[PDB]
C-alpha cells in the first residue's frame, strides 16, 4: 500500500518506474519511482502532532489534515507551529467550558486548538519573562481573524473586569468601519493588525494596544461585482433610528454612488442588527452618544460626497444639494466648499471628480485612524503581540493596495522561514551543538528586496517613489530596472510579482496618484476649521515609503518576541463548508514551508530546557540520579538523563541546555505524573 498522486485529491491509496493499482478507481496505474510516497500505519489516524509521523511526506500530512477535517479536528499541530483549516461552519469547540479545560494545559495534555496556542504562548511569557507572538499565517479568507478573535477570548478569561470586556469589544467596533465583504472573504479585513496585550509581572492583563496598517480607503468610494465597502456603511444606513436617519440626512442604498453595488446582502448577517451591536460595543468600549453620531454623521458625509456631481463645458456642479449637505453634515461653507472644490487654478470635471473622492478616502482613513486611537485610549511588564495581517489576495484586477497586503504577506512567510530554519539552526551551533546546516530551500529575499531595494538596485515601491510621468512611465522604468528579475515578469501598466504564494499581475493604474496621497489643501482647511469640533479633530513622505517604515517597526519588534506562527489554511474556493480541496491545501502547504517547518523538527531538536530546569522539573524521575549536595548543573542532568537511559540520539548537551528531540520532554513529563 503506498501514496500515488492523483488528480481529484492531491494523492490517492494504491498498493504497489513502479506500477500500482489505486484502491479507489481500481485502475491499475504505472508511475514514476519518485511519484510514490509510503503510506503511515493505521496508528497513525489524526496524530494531533504530525512531527510524529512514521513517515512524512506531502501525501501523509494532506491525509492526515484531510482526516481530522472531516472528522470535525482543525487544529493540528505540524512540529512547532500548528496548522489550521477553516471549517467554513460553526463548531462546538468555543465555549467557555472548553477555555477552563485548557487552562495551563501543555500543548501534549490536550488536542492540538488555537486556546493551546493562546494559553501556552501565555505561560511561556512568564515562564521566560521574554515577549510572546503569535501570528496567524494565511491566504485571504484562511481564518488569521477568527482565530485572533479566540486568541484575545481566551487570554481575556484567564489573566484578567472592564478592560476584559472592552478588550473583547475592540474588533467587534474595528472590525465595523476596517472590514468589507470581498469575493474572497465577506468579512474581510481590509487593514493588518497587530494587536499587543500588556500583563503585569503577575501575568494579569494590564492594557492592550492595537496598530493597524495599510486600510484600504479607496474601498470607500468603489467596489467591483459582487463585492461592497466598510461594513458600517451598510450598517448605518440600514439600521439607523427614524430621527438619525434624517438627522444624518441619510438616503437608500440606490441613492448613494459610493456604494457600487447597491446593497449586497452578507450570508448569516443582518446590516439592522449589526448596527445595534456596533452601537453596543462602542457603547462598552466607552464611546458617548454624541463621540457615536459624530462617528456616524462622519461616515454619512463621506457616502453624501460620493453624490456631488460636476459637469463639464472647467467643471461645474449644476446641483449643489450633496455639496450642500456633505457641508451641513462637516460644519464647513458650501460656497468655500464648492470654491475650493471647483478652483483652489481651474478644475475639470475629471479633477473636480478626483479631489472629492481624495477627500472622501482621506475622510475616511481619518476617521478609522480615530477610532482606533479611541479604542487605545479606553485599552490603556511583558506583552503578547498577535498578528492578524491582511492575507494574501488576487483579485481580478490588483492595484497598488493588493501589492503592499502581498508584499506583507511576503514578509512574514520569509519570518517564517527565517526563525524556523536560520534561527534555529543557529541557536544549535551557536550552543555548541553537533550540528550539519541544513539548507531547507525557502528564502523569500529575492522578491522582498525586488519591492523594498530601497538604495543600490532600485525596487518596485522605490522605483514609484522616484516616478512621482505617466503612470505608464512607471511601468516602464519599472521594466527596465526590474524586468528579468527571477521574480518578476513583464505582462495596460500591468506587470507581474512571483509571489511566494502566487503570480499576481499588478495594474500600475493611478499608483503615482495613490502613492502620493494628493489632498485639496482648500477645503482641506475648511474642515480644518469646521464648525464641528469632531471634524475639526479629524484634520487637526509617499505612501510606500511611510508604510516600509512601519512594517520595519513591526518586524523589528516581531524579532524581540518569541513567535508563535498558526498556519491557517483556506480548504475551497467557494467558501463552502466540508469542500477539501487537496491540491488548494497541498500548494498553500507547499508556500507555507509546512513540511519543512516539520522536517527541521525532525531532524532537529525543537525542545530544549536549561540544565537546572532540567534537573528540577525531572530530577523526580531520577532521584537518586545527582550527588546529594552540590551537582553543577551540566554534570547534574548528565547524571540524571544517564539514569534515565535516555538514547543518545534523543538529545545534544549544549552550553547551557540539553536539546531534545521532538515529544521526548513530552514523554518525560507524562512519566512525570
Ligand atoms: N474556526 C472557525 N470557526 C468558524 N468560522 C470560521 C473559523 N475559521 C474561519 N471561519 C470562517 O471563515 C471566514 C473568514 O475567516 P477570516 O478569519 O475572516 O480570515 P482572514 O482574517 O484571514 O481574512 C469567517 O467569516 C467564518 O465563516
Ligand atoms: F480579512 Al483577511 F486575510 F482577507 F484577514
Ligand atoms: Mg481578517
Amino acid at each position: 500500500l503506498v501514496w500515488v498522486p492523483s488528480e481529484k485529491h492531491g494523492f490517492e491509496a494504491a498498493s504497489i518506474e513502479v506500477t500500482v493499482e489505486l484502491q479507489e478507481n481500481g485502475k491499475k496505474v504505472t508511475l514514476s519511482k519518485d511519484d510514490i510516497q509510503k503510506m503511515n500505519p493505521p496508528k497513525f489516524s489524526k496524530v494531533e502532532d504530525m512531527a510524529e509521523l512514521t513517515c512524512l511526506n506531502e501525501a501523509s500530512v494532506l491525509h492526515n489534515l484531510r482526516e481530522r477535517y472531516f472528522s470535525g479536528l482543525i487544529y493540528t499541530y505540524s512540529g512547532l507551529f500548528c496548522v489550521v483549516i477553516n471549517p467554513y461552519k460553526q463548531l462546538p469547540i468555543y465555549s467557555e467550558k472548553i477555555i477552563d479545560m485548557y487552562k495551563g494545559k501543555k500543548r501534549h495534555e490536550m488536542p492540538p486548538h488555537i486556546y493551546a496556542i493562546a494559553d501556552t504562548a501565555y505561560r511561556s511569557m512568564l515562564q521566560d519573562r521574554e515577549d510572546q507572538s503569535i501570528l496567524c499565517t494565511g491566504e485571504s479568507g484562511a481564518g488569521k481573524t477568527e482565530n485572533t478573535k479566540k486568541v484575545i477570548q481566551y487570554l481575556a478569561v484567564v489573566a484578567s473586569g472592564e478592560l476584559e470586556k472592552q478588550l473583547l469589544q475592540a474588533n467587534p467596533i474595528l472590525e465595523a468601519f476596517g472590514n468589507a465583504k470581498t469575493v474572497k472573504n465577506d468579512n474581510s479585513s481590509r487593514f493588518g493588525k497587530f494587536i499587543r496585550i500588556n500583563f503585569d509581572v503577575t501575568g494579569y492583563i494590564v492594557g492592550a494596544n492595537i496598530e493597524t496598517y495599510l486600510l484600504e480607503k479607496s474601498r470607500a468610494i468603489r467596489q467591483a461585482k459582487d463585492e461592497r465597502t466598510f461594513h458600517i456603511f451598510y450598517y448605518l444606513i440600514a439600521g439607523a433610528s427614524e430621527q438619525m436617519r434624517n438627522d444624518l440626512l441619510l438616503e437608500g442604498f440606490n441613492n448613494y454612488t459610493f456604494l457600487s453595488n447597491g446593497h449586497v446582502p452578507i450570508p448569516a448577517q443582518q446590516d439592522d442588527e449589526m448596527f445595534q451591536e456596533t452601537l453596543e460595543a462602542m457603547t462598552i468600549m466607552g464611546f458617548t452618544e454624541e463621540e457615536q453620531t459624530s462617528i456616524l454623521r462622519v461616515v454619512s458625509s463621506v457616502l453624501q460626497l460620493g453624490n456631488i456631481v460636476f459637469k463639464k463645458e472647467q467643471a461645474s456642479m449644476p446641483d449643489n444639494t450633496a455639496a450642500q449637505k456633505v457641508c451641513h453634515l462637516m460644519g464647513i461653507n458650501v460656497t468655500d466648499f464648492t470654491r475650493s472644490i471647483l478652483t483652489p487654478k481651474a478644475q475639470t470635471k475629471e479633477q473636480a471628480d478626483f479631489a472629492i473622492e481624495a477627500l472622501a478616502k482621506a475622510k475616511f482613513e481619518r476617521l478609522f485612524r480615530w477610532i482606533l486611537t479611541r479604542v487605545n485610549k479606553a485599552l490603556d511588564a511583558s506583552f503578547l503581540g498577535i498578528l492578524d495581517i491582511a492575507g494574501f489576495e488576487i483579485f481580478e484586477i490588483n492595484s497598488f493596495e493588493q501589492l503592499c497586503i502581498n508584499y506583507t504577506n511576503e514578509k512574514l512567510q520569509q519570518l517564517f522561514n527565517h526563525t524556523m530554519f536560520i534561527l534555529e539552526q543557529e541557536e544549535y551551533q551557536r550552543e555548541g551543538i553537533e550540528w550539519n546546516f541544513i539548507d531547507f530551500g525557502l528564502d523569500l529575499q529575492p522578491c522582498i528586496e525586488l519591492i523594498e531595494r530601497p538604495t543600490n538596485p532600485p525596487g518596485v515601491l522605490a522605483l514609484l517613489d522616484e516616478e512621482c510621468a505617466t503612470d505608464t512611465s512607471f511601468v516602464e522604468k519599472l521594466i527596465q530596472e526590474q524586468g528579468n528579475h527571477a521574480k518578476f515578469q513583464k505582462s495596460k501598466t500591468e506587470f507581474c510579482i512571483l509571489h511566494y504564494a502566487g503570480k499576481v499581475t499588478y495594474n500600475a493604474s493611478a499608483w503615482l496618484t495613490k502613492n502620493m496621497d494628493p489632498l485639496n489643501d482648500n477645503v482641506t482647511s475648511l474642515l480644518n476649521q469646521s464648525s464641528d469640533k469632531f471634524v475639526a479633530d479629524l484634520w487637526k513622505r509617499t505612501v510606500g515609503q511611510l508604510y516600509k517604515e512601519q512594517l520595519t517597526k513591526l518586524m523589528t519588534t516581531l524579532r524581540n518576541t518569541n513567535p508563535n506562527f498558526v498556519r491557517c489554511i483556506i480548504p475551497n474556493h467557494e467558501k463552502r463548508a466540508g469542500k477539501l480541496d487537496a491540491h488548494l491545501v497541498l500548494e498553500q502547504l507547499r508556500c507555507n514551508g509546512v513540511l519543512e517547518g516539520i522536517r527541521i523538527c525532525r531532524q532537529g531538536f525543537p525542545n530544549r530546557i536549561v540544565f537546572q530546569e532540567f534537573r528540577q522539573r525531572y530530577e523526580i524521575l531520577a532521584a537518586n540520579a545527582i550527588p546529594k549536595g552540590f551537582m553543577d548543573g551540566k554534570q547534574a542532568c548528565i547524571l540524571m538523563i544517564k539514569a534515565l537511559e535516555l538514547d543518545p540520539n534523543l538529545y545534544r548537551i549544549g552550553q547551557s541546555k540539553i536539546f531534545f528531540r521532538t515529544g521526548v520532554l513530552a514523554h518525560l513529563e507524562e512519566e512525570r505524573d
